[PDB]
């Protein structure tokens, strides 16, 4: 509503406003647009008035991250967005800035976007089963996950995209090592053992305990990066077929090379509504479910679409299970 039409990259005062919660569509705007989204929060959050951020650096660097994503269907710079704006959208529902000092919101910003740089479209199991070039060079710890980070910080050596380029040594070596922390737990092979040890550190939890903020940072990595059922049916839905694309492409690999497959993979064996009812019933709820003791607000903005989602895929089975009952 305003008196002259602005270029797309140009946010609106409305996009600004939608981009603080997570019913934002994602699907609306294109990279550019994307990346002007993602500068606004550095400014918004302080990160560029508190660390001493160039602007220009700044758009440098995310312009730099955006080219080093690759073109998969799931795992790409759309997806790293999503992650980040989910992110940006916790520090709001959460108050994080009256827990958080400006350098854990920097880490847990940073880290968000960076964290599947570089993706070939195939998953840690594929990298060590396969015994590739990756999974070779980090003897089968994390791979995927170790490449993103060294990926990460290869981009900001590179002077003209150093957006740390004006913090001092020592802030940048905690930095650089909380960003190495979160990044390397979003393997979802250690899922069990990070939802373990935070539900430790919930039986008395202390904001001023640092092994316990670590832990609360990669638990909040983590539901950032498996949010997308969280998001309106509409924003959440199409992420689902991205996400089978990836795993059919990795399975009808695996079959052919004579690769172990794993059925949660395997195109005979899955289907949008038996892919999400377990992931929100037995991933996503419980971790949203233990998040909510620290942040009571996340129940109603969260679990509530979470419920609303589950309870559509069931409905979805039973029509998908019916088609099926009639092509025998
Ligand atoms: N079934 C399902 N899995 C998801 C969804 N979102 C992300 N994931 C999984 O969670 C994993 C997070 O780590 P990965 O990036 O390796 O791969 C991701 C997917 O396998 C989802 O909506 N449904
Ligand atoms: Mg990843
Ligand atoms: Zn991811």
């Amino acid at each position: 509503g305003s008196h002259m039409t602005y270029p797309k990259y140009l946010l609106s005062p409305e996009t600004i406003e939608a981009l603080r919660k997570p019913t934002f569509d994602v699907w609306l705007w294109e990279p550019n647009e994307m990346l002007s989204c993602l500068e606004h929060m550095y400014h918004d959050l302080g990160l560029v008035r508190d660390f001493s951020i160039n602007p220009v650096t700044l758009r440098r660097w995310l312009f730099c991250v955006h080219d080093n994503y690759r073109n998969n269907p799931f795992h790409n710079f759309r997806h790293c967005f999503c992650v980040a704006q989910m992110m940006y959208s916790m520090v709001w529902l959460c108050s994080l800035q009256e827990k958080f000092s400006q350098t854990d919101i920097l880490i847990l910003m940073t880290a968000a976007i960076c964290h599947d740089l570089d993706h070939p479209g195939y998953n840690n199991t594929y990298q060590i089963n396969a015994r590739t070039e990756l999974a070779v060079r980090y003897n089968d710890i994390s791979p995927l996950e170790n490449h993103h980070c060294a990926v990460a910080f290869q981009i900001l050596a590179e002077p003209e995209c150093n957006i740390f380029s004006n913090i001092p040594p020592d802030g940048f070596k905690q930095i650089r090592q909380g960003m190495i922390t979160l990044i390397l737990a979003t393997d979802m092979a250690r899922h069990a053992e990070i939802m373990d040890s935070f539900k430790e550190k919930m039986e008395n939890f202390d904001y001023s305990n640092e092994e316990h903020m670590t832990l609360l940072k990669m638990i909040l990595i983590k539901c950032c990066d498996i949010s997308n059922e969280v998001r309106p049916m509409e924003v959440a839905e199409p992420w689902v077929d991205c996400l089978l694309e990836e795993y059919f492409m990795q399975s009808d690999r695996e079959k052919s090379e004579g690769l172990p497959v794993a059925p949660f993979m395997d195109r005979d064996k899955v289907t949008k509504a038996t892919a999400q009812i377990g992931f929100i019933k037995f991933v996503l709820i419980p971790m949203f479910e233990t998040v909510t003791k620290l942040f009571p607000m996340v129940e109603e903005i969260m679990l509530q679409p979470l419920w609303e989602s589950r309870d559509r895929y069931e409905e979805l089975k039973r029509i998908d299970d019916a088609m099926k009952e009639l092509q025998k």
